[PDB]
């Protein structure tokens, strides 16, 4: 008898559920877990934010969207920053495909970025290091996000203003009826005039024919001191090596630099798969090829993570209506970008659910796609 039920209330789901409830409809939100946690995709301390995006054209709009709404949601907490303006520096080759729409999209959406000379940015970061025949593009507006804070306050938001949650029960199966949408789970049946399925990086043991694909991945902490960190000026990146190969980082936190690779990983299909940090052996030395290049007084990696990308086949999103079904929305395409998106993401399924207005266009993002 809801108005809406949340499938996974985590990254995209808590926002979901606040913004819904927000907008006054009677949710159900639910997770397998208790929200912030480590079986998803949102643990881990940190995520990145850009709007000058090298993915695509088609992302701007939503992530300035979505910047908004972090920078709302931050309000609600004074003593703990949700998103920290830290910078990012895109750094990687003249002539590539992917600083080639960051140049490009910023000038189209007057954004606040600076081209850097390689010697250039050594003199402003003598840290950072790269071939002569680098460029790098500073964005001054951009930085990261507290990742789980988010899920904590969305979460805390939701149940205030009289959200129904029901966390640590796993749904089961989702059926459809004419009306709305129907979900069992391993506790009861329960059902709601619309639903948005975001299960995440294991939500195709729950829809299986999705074409996405989950792939282990991780990142690490790599001993640093001071001078890496957003006191001394130093801003989170994204790399590209000669490889073709992309990492992201963030500034040292207290004495630790936090860096991943993008590219690679391991293929697996259950979550019982996704073997901790150290426990498969190209972890530990994974972000290395960067480090001993691009910012070669690094140290020894101390810790690290475990985390999975949901991707799909072409590595954008997939944000459509089932194809029977225009009752449920999904968002699931999300391969390994799309943190800072979650807020709006959220509020287009809170729009979504009052069938109300889009702004943006999701056209690329169809399920048509593929075939
Ligand atoms: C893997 C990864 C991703 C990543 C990243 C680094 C790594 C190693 N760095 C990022 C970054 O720097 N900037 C950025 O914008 N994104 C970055 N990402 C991607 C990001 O983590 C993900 O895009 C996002 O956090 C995941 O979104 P989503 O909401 O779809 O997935 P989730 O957070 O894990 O939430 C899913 C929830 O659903 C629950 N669940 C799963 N199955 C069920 C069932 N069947 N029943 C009920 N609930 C279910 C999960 O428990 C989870 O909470
Ligand atoms: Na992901």
């Amino acid at each position: 008898k809801y108005d809406l039920i949340i499938i996974g209330s985590g990254s995209v789901g808590a926002a979901a559920g606040y913004y819904a409830t927000r907008a006054g409809l009677n949710v159900l939100m639910t997770d397998a877990h208790m929200p912030p946690h480590q079986h998803g995709s949102h643990h881990g301390d940190t995520r990145l934010i850009r709007h000058a995006y090298g993915e695509g054209e088609k992302y701007v709009p939503l992530v300035l969207r979505a910047q908004m709404l972090w920078d709302e949601l931050s309000r609600h907490n004074e003593d703990d920053p949700i998103f920290v303006r830290s910078g990012v520096i895109n750094l990687g080759p003249a002539d590539s495909t992917f600083l080639a729409n960051v140049a490009h999209s910023a000038e189209q959406w007057q954004l606040n970025v600076e081209k850097l000379d390689a010697q250039g940015i050594m003199a402003r970061w003598p840290e950072i290091r790269v071939p002569d025949n680098y460029i790098g593009l500073f964005e001054t507006d951009s930085g990261f996000l507290r990742s789980e804070l988010a899920i904590k306050t969305w979460i805390q938001l939701a149940k205030e203003a009289g959200c129904a949650q029901l966390f640590n029960c796993p749904v089961t199966a989702i059926r459809h009826d004419d009306d709305g949408v129907t979900i069992e789970t391993a506790d009861g049946e329960y059902q709601a005039k619309k639903a948005i399925v975001c299960a995440g990086t294991w939500v195709k043991d729950l829809l299986p024919e999705l074409p996405v694909q989950p792939v282990r991945k991780v990142f690490a902490w790599y001993q640093a001191d001071g001078r890496y960190s957003v006191k001394n000026k130093f801003p989170a990146f994204t790399g590209e090596l000669p490889n073709g190969d992309q990492y992201y980082g963030f500034p040292a936190e207290n004495d630790a630099l936090k860096i991943g690779k993008h590219n690679g990983g391991q293929v697996i299909h259950s979550a019982d798969e996704r073997v901790p940090f150290a426990e498969v052996v190209s972890d530990g030395s994974e972000a290395f090829p960067f480090l001993r290049n691009v910012l070669p007084g690094i140290g020894c990696c101390l810790y690290g993570a475990a985390c999975t990308y949901d991707n799909s086949p072409d590595e954008d999103f997939i944000i459509d209506t089932l194809p029977g079904h225009d009752n449920t929305l999904l968002i699931t395409g999300l391969s390994g970008h799309g943190f800072k998106f979650a807020s709006v993401l959220g509020e287009i399924a809170a729009d979504f659910a009052q069938d109300k207005k889009s702004d943006f266009d999701l056209t690329p993002f169809r399920l048509s796609r593929f075939q």
